[PDB]
């Protein structure tokens, strides 16, 4: 049984926590958070929780439930103190080179580290491979949404007059994607200007937005997220062969769970790091291989 | 440039031919088949056409496109050939044994097969692992057709007064199958005789089944075929994630396009028998992994 | 404009009237009845009501809005006297004899008769021959409902125990069709006499049928109706090419259309009988062919 | 049987020659090429391949496999020589004047023309004039795709700095489409300037246009395409007749097959020039009548 | 019985005029018009029709099937007279203060009076409440269409050179619409300027609209019309809770029937003014209480 | 602010603990149950807990998420002591009685009650009004599933030889239904006599039922469910018109928040007992009227 500690106590830590406790393959040590507050959640109750995960006795993995720029460090830390670790570090444009600074750690310290395993990128990087050499020819689409944006919702608050917001991502076919911003106002804000400043910035200036001002941001929120994921190519010299994966699911719990998936298999690697794809599938299900074999093959 | 050749020439036989020489990293270095004729097929003109593979010089890989029955024996002789092997041996309760017989076989000669490497047993096979971990609570349902039944068809042929028949598989739902057989009557047998000895043959007696006689079965042959398969689970301790995967796919075509990832795989790993789940998804991609990741991940 | 008279002011005929007024090329000028009560329906205020067509002034054309088994003779005796007909016929087993029957009937009185113009059969089949030289080889699937059934709902009021039925058509899919009684019991009568006598009785004895009891069966009545023919067949050598078309409509209104449409072609043929595959498609579309060339190819 | 012969071995030609051969009421008389050259392709070595339509013996139909533009001079061409031809000319703006062009060339030389015999124009035009008799007020909509566009394509490599390009036609819905282009620039092109002068052309110009560069646009080619056909009217009087056809298949492969249908009608006709709606469907069924309707309707 | 009164005999009067006919609990007394031609409708034959609500015997109820402009004044002008009231009023941004208008009119008369009773508003917003009570957090889309748009179509007639046009409304998703605008140019007129004065119009300036010119917006028209609502929320603290509604209607026939339940329930209610959410929804239904629990919870 | 228990801490229960704590206008007093350990469960931990509803100060409603069987006392015994009630008993043959039962109880202690809150009964029996008056004549179908029914596992987990039982409901189509049930056997027990005890038993000889034996039956389930109402009607005199229903929701997750409404529901209603069809959808909505009207209507 892999002693495993919760790093981050957040949407996906909180998911992560449950996660860990429902592996029959694991024990939960403990939770690693920045401060720990004299009123304890009521779900931590009987749960230990503390600031160095030194104080957490054989921890041999950790889900680094962190924020995306927080990963690389905090992997660096674990990995230097022989603790395997997994992340779902979300950026596709350089978690290529993530995964070259973490190998030779993760390998100097014999530890094992599994990158960017949430849904996407995650299992949705192993969907997107299968199609691939399924039909080599041809072009794969993934369409993300309805669903919220962490990113878009943080970029569009931090604009004066903002007192909070919501960003949703929504799917307007082929792989392109636009947004729906939901805004609530401070006291003499100008709804005009706010409107504009957000379909100017970067982060939305490349997609139709649209703006909603609204009484509450918080009455308006689900982390249920989804994809469609599309291809229609050519198998050997065969054209239209069609394929199409579909997900509804709660975004952070679904990226909890296959962080678990994760570290389960990063316990069973040679030191260096991975990305999801580089690793067989099997190793992602607790116990011995045979049982697998038969029941999925 | 892996140097490869296809060992049977019929329907999936035929696909695979034409996935070799699609694929950029392959070299079709002939096709084995148990007779050749004076009478050359036309797309074989330019192709080495022999009965023994040895006449196939530097072969590496073979790609065993033979009835189910015949896989055993065909992969042994391979493998005992230092040749690289895969098949798309498609019974499920039986390719686990298959492995371990395959194993120290491959092994022993410096060799590695991949078997059961086809949609179904194969890429499906992938997709059930994944939906397994991404929820480990919860019930995957496995949908096939409207497509031809492989065996079906010729256990209804076997029927005295049946001249030709086709046996299509319908998907009833919640992973139940219906089957529609259609059947051409030899000169003078009695369509109710023969209806009677379908419906109750073990083949079918399982299943709902529902029998037309035809004046022609060969037109109404097609090897489109397809599946959906779904899973509502929990992911970690939160309930009703729901998934569906499907496709609408020329049978042997996908097949052989498998068959031909799965070689190069095939030749990329240690000595040994393994079935789909056991090999990385990048390792049935051609080429560097670098590109891919950034591909695709 | 073609002057047309309605035969039959039933369901069917009720809209025929609706859609004759509405043709632009067309002129109704009356409605032939069994009997004429001295109480008019509203919507007939204007309209010339009759028991003989001879009664209708200059009629050209004559829509038999009749039951199946009348129109055999209906259609004798129109074109007998040199009216062009249309029909619904309905029974796929019989057309083809019906039309040998009526072909030298209507071309030795030098008038055209279109039979079985409804949408099934009619401009379904239309379709139905369109998807077979599309994809010669394969198998196409015609899926009812959900809608009322013609005699399956007279049949069940044929026994003894009920006052009045529903008989419902429901798709189980692969052209096979479950039924869904609904029965209003006389007063004495016994529910298990009557649900065994429908299951029994050889227009349910092959079909899986339900059977419920209800306080009123016209509050349950609705003339919606439709459709859903597919085909997964062989285009040259091409597999896998899939094809779907599907209706929800009025059931008597789009029939009353279509013969309305049948007897404007009819009015352009030569003399002789026709089933709606027999005739150029543009020959159904109002007015000058050139602009309809440019509006539709 | 027919004596056919396939002019233009480029996409359509090739599944035509398949198309051909398996027709049961033709006989592949040979393929007309510009020129032939010593190597011959392997599906090709039993059959007679000549640059002139007149070392073909006894050919009594033509199948134009050629580029659109090519069309009226090659079908003039052949029907002066007596020959049926069927071609599936696509400009629907001009296709009715074709049809008034060739109509006296055909009828003099007493040969039969079907222009537009493709799927669209072809048997998407049937389908829209089913639907506009069926229901005579209302609008149809046609969406096309996901599948290549053929002049869009070739007008972005048409730009200077463009070394190879693809354009997909998107269904924006409502009978609207948006073009996603995919670029393969040549060394020391821009790609800004590229994208300006993509969306500039008078080929996207007034449709919702997106570029992306990338590494191989061949690593893209599939040649599945698809439509869906749409239609909310009113049939007589009766509003909200609902209507609706999809299809999703190889797109050259049909349209051959389409082409061998038309070719087969055309021999069946009175010599002059026709498009398909002006022939009646089951004069593109083999063979004798009364079976296809006994069959079908 | 209730005895009442259509007052409009427009698009939705006619339907209101069968709903009331067909309805179980009430007494058509007759149609109220601004004026009575000669010349009686066909199906008003038997029909007391008249200019002034006075002359219809024992009047109970109204069904305002007025312009939307005109229903203030119409509902005051009953419910001073004590006939209960019921409209289908359908601007949603005035709807809550003519409540607050009508509301001490018909308390000070005795009478009741159902505001905004059609789908949307309307039934829709019974919907729209439930989806907001069963999952709290998170956001409802109305999505509307294909359907013909009101005043979209009279404000685009209204232009100068337009002799007639039609304005569909088309879902575009997550609650924003397009607009396709179909215009009958009157002699002479310029398309291209009055395509600019479409689209630059209030009416459609803030959604993407698209004009084309036809020579008859008549064959377009069809009262068919729709909607898909859905909403992805939390119940309680439970997220990814998925709703969703639709359906395919007949406009003017569904909200005539709306009408005729709200006045229904009208009827039973305390003096006073209300909208579809203030009401029990089995005040809507006919009869009985204790039935409708039986047959319906 | 409403000051509310829950009763029963069993699956609902613990949803509603969640639904309470989320309400606005709702305070969490606290939670009664039969017995109260020693080891308080972690989310339990700063929440009264008690087993005599007296325990929590100043109750005024009570959510009685307790066994269908028990509801009928615990309603009563809450109702007597003034306490406002909610349950979701589903058994819709007698909630009728239920009803009639409670309805003196709750008015003589100047309470309210409110019955069968739940999706089904509860807002199902909403919308099923809803679809009943807006298309009169006509049929609706509510099709269940997949998902997992109480009833039915239960009685299976009662057979001899069955350790553990799961009874997913599956939707057959047309409002009837299949049972998909999975086993995990005793000792010696026999699957054959088993399976055939299942598929006599009353509660699954009415429906088709197909059994599987399966190693662990915990690792099969998910609270997950859903439903699909359908009704093709009659509006007025209008056929066809399309109605449909559809949710994919947490099933005691939305009965509990379905409750929470119905109880605040209950509170703002006269003395009685009431089903949710008897309640102005209005009063689900926390505070003020007018706000919900301009959101909504
Ligand atoms: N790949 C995928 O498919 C996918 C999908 C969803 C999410 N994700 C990844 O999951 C990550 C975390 O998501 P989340 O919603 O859980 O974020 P979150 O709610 O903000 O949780 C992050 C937690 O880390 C700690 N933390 C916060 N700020 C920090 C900082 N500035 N420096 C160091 N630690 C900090 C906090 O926990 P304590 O208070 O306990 O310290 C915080 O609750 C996302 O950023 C994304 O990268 C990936
Ligand atoms: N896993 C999947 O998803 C999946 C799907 C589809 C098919 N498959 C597998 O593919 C296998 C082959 O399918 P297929 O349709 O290509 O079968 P096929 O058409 O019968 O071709 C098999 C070829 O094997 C050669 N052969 C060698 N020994 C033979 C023998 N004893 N009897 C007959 N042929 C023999 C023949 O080619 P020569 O004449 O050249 O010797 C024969 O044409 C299937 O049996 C199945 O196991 C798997
Ligand atoms: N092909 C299709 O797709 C399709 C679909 C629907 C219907 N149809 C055909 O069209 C027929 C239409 O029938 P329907 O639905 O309009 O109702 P119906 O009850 O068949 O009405 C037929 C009318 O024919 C007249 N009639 C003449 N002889 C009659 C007789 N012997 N018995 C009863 N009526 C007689 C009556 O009108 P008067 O009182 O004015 O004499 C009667 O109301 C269907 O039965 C079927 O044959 C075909
Ligand atoms: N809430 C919904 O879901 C929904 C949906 C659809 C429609 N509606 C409502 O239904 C209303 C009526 O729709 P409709 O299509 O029946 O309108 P319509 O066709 O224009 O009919 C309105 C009738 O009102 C009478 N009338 C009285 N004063 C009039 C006036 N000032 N100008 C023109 N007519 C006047 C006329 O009948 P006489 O000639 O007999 O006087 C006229 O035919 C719409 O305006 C809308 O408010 C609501
Ligand atoms: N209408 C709908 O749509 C719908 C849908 C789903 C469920 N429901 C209703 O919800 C009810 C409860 O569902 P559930 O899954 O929460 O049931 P459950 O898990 O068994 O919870 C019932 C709780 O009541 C107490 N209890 C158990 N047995 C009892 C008994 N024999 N006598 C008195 N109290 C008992 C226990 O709580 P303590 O241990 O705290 O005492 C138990 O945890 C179902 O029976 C059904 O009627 C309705």
């Amino acid at each position: 049984k892999l002693r495993v500690a919760v790093v981050g106590y957040g949407n996906v830590g909180r998911y992560a926590l449950e996660a860990v406790q429902a592996a029959p393959d694991m024990e939960l040590v403990g939770v690693v958070r920045r401060k720990v507050l004299a009123a304890t959640p009521p779900e931590l109750t009987g749960v230990r929780v503390v600031t160095d995960i030194s104080q957490l006795e054989g921890v041999q993995g950790a889900l680094l439930c962190v924020p995306t720029r927080s990963v690389p460090e905090y992997a660096e830390a674990m990995l230097r103190r022989g603790i395997h670790t997994v992340d779902s570090y979300d950026i596709h444009g350089d978690l290529a080179d993530l995964r070259r600074r973490l190998d030779p750690v993760a390998r100097e310290h014999g530890a094992a580290a599994v990158i960017s395993a949430g849904w996407d990128p995650g299992t949705d990087s192993i969907i997107r491979a299968l199609l691939e050499f399924m039909a080599p020819k041809g072009i794969t689409y993934t369409n993300f949404g309805p669903g919220m944006s962490m990113g878009h919702s943080v970029a569009v608050k931090a604009i004066p007059g903002v007192r909070d917001a919501l960003s949703m991502t929504i799917p307007a076919g082929m792989g392109v994607h636009k947004r729906a911003v939901y805004v609530e106002l401070e006291p003499g804000a100008d709804f005009a200007e706010v409107e504009r400043a957000i379909k100017t910035d970067p982060y939305f200036v490349r997609d139709e937005t649209r703006v909603t001002q609204v009484e509450s941001v918080s009455a308006l929120m689900d982390v249920g997220h989804g994809v469609v994921m599309e291809r229609k190519g050519v198998s050997g010299a065969t054209h239209n062969q069609l394929f199409r994966f579909e997900m509804r699911i709660n975004n952070p719990a679904l990226t909890a769970q296959v962080m678990v998936a994760a570290l389960r298999a990063a316990a069973r690697q040679k030191p260096g790091c991975y990305t999801m794809i580089e690793i067989p599938v099997i190793d992602y299900l607790p116990g011995d291989r045979e049982a697998w074999i038969r029941k999925l093959v």
